[PDB]
């Protein structure tokens, strides 16, 4: 179950997830490398997230590198999977290894429709410092996002 359940989230094929949710499984089991089914789930796939929230997957776990799953979702832009996980009571402000907020990750890579959600719906702490001291609003200068740092000014 949790081995085959992780594999069918991993390929994104929601039919088959849904045909081993028929079972009495432990959503939050881990696979063969220490990852739940939410955690290895493809991206792009906001169903399979709610399906596996429903049933009690624990969206906070973070990986080998304290990657959370909101963590990846807002670094590759993925605002579905990003609001499913919060309206699961995701935490916002969970942090990667060297103190980034997933609005950083939004930010540095340029998802504006990401940061807009985070920056006007969400608790994102907007002034959060990095270990190294930058917000996500220098991280999205630093990085040229024109658009993502005059959004963020405007309101934050």
């Amino acid at each position: 179950w949790g081995n085959e359940l992780a594999s069918a989230a991993a390929r994104g094929d929601l039919e088959q997830l849904t045909s081993l949710l028929q079972n009495n499984v432990n959503v939050n089991a881990q696979n063969g490398f220490g990852r739940t089914a939410l955690q290895v789930m493809k991206l792009g796939n906001p169903e399979i997230a709610r399906r596996l929230l429903l049933r009690g997957a624990n969206p906070d776990l973070k990986d080998r590198t304290g990657f959370a799953v909101i963590h990846d979702a807002a670094r590759a832009g993925f605002l579905d999977t990003l609001q499913t996980l919060l309206e699961n009571q995701a935490d916002v402000n969970i942090e990667d290894n060297e103190g980034n907020l997933p609005l950083h990750l939004a930010a540095k890579e340029g998802h504006l429709r990401v940061v807009e959600f985070l920056v006007k719906h969400t608790a994102s702490n907007v002034g959060h410092r990095n270990h190294k001291g930058d917000t996500a609003c220098d991280l999205a200068r630093l990085y040229g996002r024109n658009e993502v740092v005059s959004l963020m000014q405007a309101n934050g």
